[PDB]
């Protein structure tokens, strides 16, 4: 969970996987360059 791993993954859910989530996927795993790939 590259970006702070204080919970499984610290931000994600946080706005960046939100954006997946609206789409359909449950969010997206914290990318080593801060990016949320939207995945399940």
């Amino acid at each position: 969970a590259t970006c702070d791993l204080a919970s499984k993954w610290n931000w994600n859910h946080t706005l960046c996987a939100a954006h997946c989530i609206a789409r359909r996927y449950r969010g997206g795993y914290c990318n080593s360059k801060a990016v949320c790939v939207c995945r399940n």
